């Protein structure tokens, strides 16, 4: 009758963000807005780009 192929999971390692030309954690960046200001223009995009990638499949 019904399919039992429905499973819910949420496990994954946090991605790495480049701040001022150095490796950093996306979570650490949000905690420190000053880091974003230190990030170059192109580096700033990589910060925002990652966000969209994670929000590619999130419908409520």
């Amino acid at each position: 009758d019904e399919e039992e192929d429905d499973e819910f999971e949420e496990v994954a390692d946090d991605p790495i963000v480049m701040v001022a030309g150095r490796p950093f954690s996306y979570s650490e960046v949000s905690q420190r807005p000053e880091l974003v200001a230190q990030m170059t223009p192109e580096e700033k995009e990589a910060y925002i780009a990652m966000g969209q990638r994670m929000f590619e499949d999130l419908f409520e």
